[PDB]
DNA sequence: GACCCTCCCCTAAGGGGAGGGTT
DNA sequence: AACCCTCCCCTTAGGGGAGGGTC
């Protein structure tokens, strides 16, 4: 039984068969001096019968090295098993992730906004929880709030890059005397003043949707970012953030304002 | 924004950064000609939320191109979806091997039979047909056969590698009337004199797993098969076939013997 | 004709490092 | 030192082909 003859009887590729030998794997009977031709034993076949075995549950070339000989190691075994569970999870996660994307699709022409999961780090912020009457108010107190903590301060770094947000602690949607926290990453921590204090804030798994526009029509995104979790099956662990990246400040274009949103998720 | 401060924003590495500009996937806003120096924009970031948006989604970077440029191209996405419930299906089968094999395993020190699920092609073979006082006169008659058919047919050639099998067509256990069908594939037709005729063996994917050792203990692995059948949830859509790999005609050790029992099953 | 060998290069999505540049 | 660049090799499980030899 030549090469050519076995890779027939297992039904597997002539260049499988020289993979394997050379890896040490499925090493063949008679290796001819003359020639180097490979010449395999009904033994070799029972030995890539279990190769074969092996490698259709999804082990690596090198689980499999580990597993043909290390006759004592199971634990390897259920170390894959561990990884499949997590690469079914992850699979059924995006299965329904695509089903979700298809819908909307089928919604509407355009896909304006796309949700994407990213971890964010802990961050010392300073911050400052307090009621507004409306957004446009919210935001015009915002830049004094930011100068006073500079000038109480001296030394006060911000962090790069300039991670400032918001957190919205209501439960409801509340269109007015809304209990929002303003909220700045800083290098390290600072001395309270007035009504802002510091606070460490915590690392987190957040959903995440960049809206580009005017600020009047953030609504949408928050929707959308919501229908996003009652579909998909997470579950909103924490106040959402508000994360604004280009706006008045960057861009003299009321049309060009960059805002991230991030729900705090975790899957259920 | 620099690449150091951009790939900072993003939460990504360089590397990555420089493949997608290689690819042409995130091209920076802004390359400086001389150093080449990176610098983007926050619509390069605006961009590479959506990029990661989509690879969450698990599209290959080539998908994401044309998903990114290619417009109404939710024709990829269905793709996807396909794919991604074949992934679960094969993910599912792959958990319930592993858990069969740590049952296994774990309940016994030596793994006596791997089970593979391979393809058996379609073959051209004589059979005959016949019921059998005893399993060990079965195998005494069969060389009579050999004798005949290479008789009546002349120049009919076996087929390489050789299939010798055995269909067992009785749907039930039993130890003295066994109806069983001898098969050996050979190339062409031929003429039908006898009980022995020719006939076409279709195509199965089929679980096999190896046998080595005298006859008369082989129950254990049809046993171990039917386990098996069970546990994974297939379904055993044909008769089982028992090819004889090596055996008195080979070698004189009857503990070098070998079998491949195969069983065709689906997956429902 | 059939069949076989080694050698070199290719996969997707970057990772790691080496050598060289500037402020 | 701190960033940044390009170039070259590397990762899986083998596929494809060239050039050259053997039954
Ligand atoms: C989904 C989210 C939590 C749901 C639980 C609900 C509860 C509180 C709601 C926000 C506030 O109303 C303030 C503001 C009102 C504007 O009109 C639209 C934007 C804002 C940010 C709202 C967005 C969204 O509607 C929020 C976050
Ligand atoms: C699982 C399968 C049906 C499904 C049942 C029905 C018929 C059974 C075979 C026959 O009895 C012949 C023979 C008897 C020996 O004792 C053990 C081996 C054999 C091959 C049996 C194996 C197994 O038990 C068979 C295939
Ligand atoms: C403290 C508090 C707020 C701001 Sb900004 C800002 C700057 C960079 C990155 C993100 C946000 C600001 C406003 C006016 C002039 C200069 C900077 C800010 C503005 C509106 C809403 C939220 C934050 C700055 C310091
Ligand atoms: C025609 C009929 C039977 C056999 Sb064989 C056999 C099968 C596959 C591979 C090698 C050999 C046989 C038996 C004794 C001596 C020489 C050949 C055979 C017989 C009984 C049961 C199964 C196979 C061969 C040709």
């Amino acid at each position: 039984s030549q090469i050519g003859l076995f890779s027939k009887i297992c039904r597997v590729t002539i260049k499988t068969l020289h993979y394997y030998n050379k890896i040490g794997l499925l090493v063949p009977a008679y290796i001819n001096p003359d020639n180097g031709y490979r010449f395999y034993t009904s033994d070799q076949l029972m030995k890539f019968h279990q190769i074969a075995s092996l490698r259709q549950l999804g082990f690596t070339i090198t689980e499999i090295v580990t597993l043909t000989q290390d006759e004592n190691s199971c634990h390897i075994i259920e170390r894959r098993r561990l990884e499949i569970q997590k690469q079914i999870r992850d699979m059924a996660d995006m299965l329904s992730r695509i089903n979700h994307y298809l819908q909307h699709k089928k919604k509407e022409r355009i896909m304006l906004y796309q949700a994407a999961l990213k971890e964010i780090p802990e961050c010392i912020v300073y911050s400052k929880r307090f009621i507004v009457p409306d957004f446009s108010s919210y935001i015009k107190l915002i830049p004094p709030i930011g100068q006073e903590v500079m000038k109480a301060n001296p030394g006060l770094t911000l962090t790069t890059p300039a991670y400032c947000f918001t957190l919205y602690h209501d439960k409801e949607y509340k269109e007015k005397n809304m209990d929002v926290e303003f909220c700045e990453a800083v290098n390290d921590f600072g001395k309270n003043e007035g009504n802002i204090i510091f606070q460490v804030i915590p690392a987190i798994t957040a959903v995440t949707v960049i809206h580009k526009g005017p600020y009047d029509s953030l609504r949408n995104a928050y929707i959308y970012l919501m229908q996003w979790v009652e579909d998909n099956g997470y579950l909103l662990t924490n106040s959402p953030r508000e994360s604004y990246i280009d706006g008045i400040w960057n861009k003299q274009d009321s049309a060009e304002w960059m805002t991230e949103i991030q729900f705090p998720v975790e899957k259920v």
